[PDB]
């Protein structure tokens, strides 16, 4: 099965596989049952943005989400990325619906990763910034219901033609290229990623989440993922 890590945005609370009571933000290392949870003030209709970081110095994996004018919501979790991952990946986003929905419209994002050698300096660097999307955008692997190009957006779940946000639907972006996250002799290894999401529902109780998530080079959605799943894992373990 696939390795996933993934910062989770989780707007529905599954307190019968161990969510806390409220919409969080939390960290998923190889099961959606999340190692550290932060309470988050999910605005519905408004556009947030979240901000991910690791450094293998400190061996922290770290995010913060925020809205305009609003309090932000930390989480952290300390772990090495070596011991979990394998040496290369791909990055993506990730976001489904269930009973209960949500647009996961995509306005923006960017990543930057860096890895350097035990030679003198000479760091190698990877970056991408999507502030428009386009329809056929070939450096994206779109998996599911996730399409692009619609306002310029990457819409991660079905959306119907008056912008009514479907259930029972799953889609992922993933950047085409894969990722060297780490290696066995780097001296320093670092990575950020950026999003900015727009999540509206008329429903009271908006779900189920997206997710920004590094997994094996050849990873899909597991069968059966929609939902509380968050088109990552295969069951709740
Ligand atoms: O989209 C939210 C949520 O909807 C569905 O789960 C609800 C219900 O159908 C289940 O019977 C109960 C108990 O298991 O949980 C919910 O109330 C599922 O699609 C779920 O995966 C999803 O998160
Ligand atoms: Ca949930
Ligand atoms: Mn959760």
């Amino acid at each position: 099965a696939d390795t996933i890590v993934a910062v989770e945005l989780d707007t529905y609370p599954n307190t019968d596989i161990g969510d806390p009571s409220y919409p969080h933000i939390g960290i998923d290392i190889k099961s959606v049952r999340s190692k550290k949870t932060a309470k988050w003030n999910m605005q519905n209709g408004k556009v947030g943005t979240a901000h991910i970081i690791y450094n293998s110095v400190d061996k922290r994996l770290s995010a913060v989400v925020s809205y305009p004018n609003a309090d932000s919501a930390t989480v952290s979790y300390d772990v090495d990325l070596d011991n979990v991952l394998p040496e290369w990946v791909r990055v993506g986003l990730s976001a489904s619906t269930g009973l209960y929905k949500e647009t996961n419209t995509i306005l923006s994002w960017s990543f930057t990763s860096k890895l350097k050698s035990n030679s003198t300096h000479e760091t190698n660097a990877l970056h991408f910034m999507f502030n428009q999307f386009s329809k056929d955008q070939k450096d994206l692997i779109l998996q599911g219901d996730a399409t692009t190009g619609t306002d310029g957006n990457l819409e991660l779940t079905r959306v119907s033609s008056n912008g009514s946000p479907q259930g029972s639907s799953v889609g992922r972006a993933l950047f085409y290229a894969p990722v060297h996250i780490w290696e066995s002799s780097a001296v320093v290894a670092s990575f950020e990623a950026t999003f900015t999401f727009l999540i509206k529902s008329p429903d009271s109780h908006p779900a189920d989440g997206i997710a920004f998530f590094i997994s094996n080079i050849d990873s899909s959605i597991p069968s059966g993922s929609t939902g509380r799943l968050l088109g990552l894992f295969p069951d709740a373990n």
